[PDB]
């Protein structure tokens, strides 16, 4: 069952279309010949409310699962041990305690990966982009505002914090791969962008770092489906994870349409 | 909105909250009985031990549950400033090392796993070792909560949904931790058995929280990144004062029992 319920979240995200092969895109950000810095920078402001959130809610649904531990006598060591993993894997976005991220993460708080995201890739991109077309950028879509009322729920959740690693970092890769090809095809004259030896350190040491997460995340000892105490918890661990991929999903496509459109 | 000067006496008045609650040294008088005991008495001591499991348990947890109500905070802000961010860090830095041991000083004496989860950690290695030694009708009566000890812990269960509840729980807490760790490696190695702790890391737990909790103690009163940095505005430094007050009392209250149980020997 403990083996089953992998498998089955696994299928979830193959059917949610996250996978490499499926997601809008990750294909479009590998066909695009240039990028415009329009688009390039709203890519960037969505991903910068979408990771804050993940940190925020993911640390929110671990508070959550906290307050449940304390209403136990002796908590199961096996669940502490997933429940440490969470913690483990969550800080590296608050503190940079990763090999691949203590080495050139910013120190304080704009080491903190959504500020630093903002810092050295949302903020190079927008002195490119006039005021008028950085407000357009600024606009959320309907479907990432959507993802990010499915982390506020998340966030409540006794599982919640355990749904969003889960999913989340298991399509990162991807993802940093994504913006690693999108952000150097970024066309603007005269200067060339993020040709500097470490102008895109955020996305490199997450290329080197997020292949540990997704192994931790779906360990099948300290991974988070270990965090599911009984049946009725794994229909409910299913039921969100089909409903957070789904969300997921909807929000990356829009990333493959303002590339489409060269605009948000 | 809190100006520098403002600041300034916040982080004094929290200090003399903690002095006013008799946790310093000289003043509590569980410091004093740990040292003044010629012998402590196995049941005395195994009291103390679950009282502390208990303590620890409840305060990494909700302190934990608090860092959640934080996080949620942050987020309904479109640009949290980075001043809190920086006092964020350290509420995630400190009370992780009671759950991932990442400090130095518990680097390289801390088990691997669940297992080093210091309330974990402290059960295994002092709790049991002490409880083999005490009667039946003893453990459990030791396993009882005095009224002082669970009042502390509801007063932890209500900062655990409080929004600046876990930066009231370490201000209070990492700043007399040092003590009562330096309480617990004077008691515990006075237990007379017809010996205890002589192996020479028996009481690793206690020595690396020694060294440990000075840094701690540092970080949570530290003038840019400590807790009193959590506190935006006026109304949250009068909850924040008033928050620590209640709390420091529960705590100082809940220590008098460790004195009296070294006083007495029993539970
Ligand atoms: C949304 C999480 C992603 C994969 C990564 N942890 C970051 O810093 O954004
Ligand atoms: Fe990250
Ligand atoms: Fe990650
Ligand atoms: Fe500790
Ligand atoms: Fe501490
Ligand atoms: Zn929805
Ligand atoms: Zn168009
Ligand atoms: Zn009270
Ligand atoms: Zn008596």
């Amino acid at each position: 069952e403990q083996q089953d319920l992998d498998a089955r979240v696994g299928k979830e995200i193959d059917a949610a279309r996250l996978r490499r092969a499926d997601n809008a895109f990750f294909g479009e950000a590998r066909k695009a010949e240039s990028v415009t810095p329009e688009a390039a920078l709203a890519i960037a402001h969505r991903w910068r409310a979408m990771t804050k959130a993940f940190m925020f809610t993911t640390l929110s649904g671990l508070g959550v699962m906290a307050r449940r531990f304390q209403g136990q006598d002796a908590p199961d060591h096996e669940l502490l041990a997933a429940f440490q993993t969470v913690y483990q894997v969550i800080g590296d976005d608050l503190d940079n305690a990763a090999p691949a991220f203590r080495e050139v993460a910013p120190r304080g708080p704009a080491g903190i990966h959504y500020v630093w995201w903002e810092d050295t890739v949302l903020k190079p991109v927008a002195a490119h982009v006039a005021e008028e077309d950085r407000q357009s950028a600024a606009v959320l879509p309907r479907a990432v505002t959507g993802l990010l009322d499915s982390m506020d729920r998340l966030a409540t959740h006794p599982l919640g914090a355990a749904v969003q690693l889960r999913v989340v970092e298991d399509i990162a890769l991807d993802i940093a791969v994504g913006f690693r090809r999108l952000y150097a095809k970024v066309e603007v004259p005269g200067t060339t962008l993020f040709a500097g030896r470490d102008d895109l350190a955020w996305v490199d040491s997450h290329i080197k770092a997020e292949t540990m997460h997704a192994a931790q995340v779906s360990d099948e000892d300290t991974g988070m489906t270990r965090l599911v105490a009984d049946r009725e918890q794994a229909e409910e661990f299913l039921t969100a994870v089909r409903e957070y991929a789904a969300h997921w999903s909807a929000a990356l496509e829009t990333y493959a349409q303002a590339l489409r459109d060269g605009h948000a």
